[PDB]
């Protein structure tokens, strides 16, 4: 139908506004302390502790297949890298720190994202 093409080209849109803002949030991150997964040979106990671990690149296959239909979709993913960090390692560590540093420059970014996303209508 011709309406599930126009909504095909919404979500492809969104997908493009979203690939932005990844770029953004991730710059925010030269450390690349959450470019990847947390290993599991390198941290065997990691799923006792964090029952849904996230990353960037994580991020960034669900982005590509257009796996996210809104903004607070990949919010959540995002907010999930920082609080997954924050609660794994103490204060006084270099992770619990990039993730507070993230996290107030992501705000930032986020909170124009939400803006474009509401008036260009992609969701
Ligand atoms: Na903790």
């Amino acid at each position: 139908s011709m309406e599930q093409v126009a909504m095909e080209l919404r979500l492809t849109e969104l997908t493009r506004l979203l690939r932005s803002v990844l770029d953004q949030l991730q710059d925010k991150d030269p450390a690349r302390i959450f470019a990847q997964p947390v290993s599991l040979k390198e941290v065997p106990d990691y799923l006792d502790h964090i029952k849904h671990p996230m990353d960037f690149a994580t991020m960034r296959k669900r982005l590509e297949a257009q796996g996210y239909k809104n903004l607070h979709e990949f919010e959540e993913d995002f907010d999930l890298i920082i609080d997954n960090c924050m609660k794994y390692n103490a204060r006084d560590t270099v992770f619990y720190r990039a993730a507070v540093r993230l996290r107030d420059q992501g705000g930032v970014v986020l909170r124009q994202a939400r803006r474009e996303v509401d008036s260009i209508g992609l969701e």
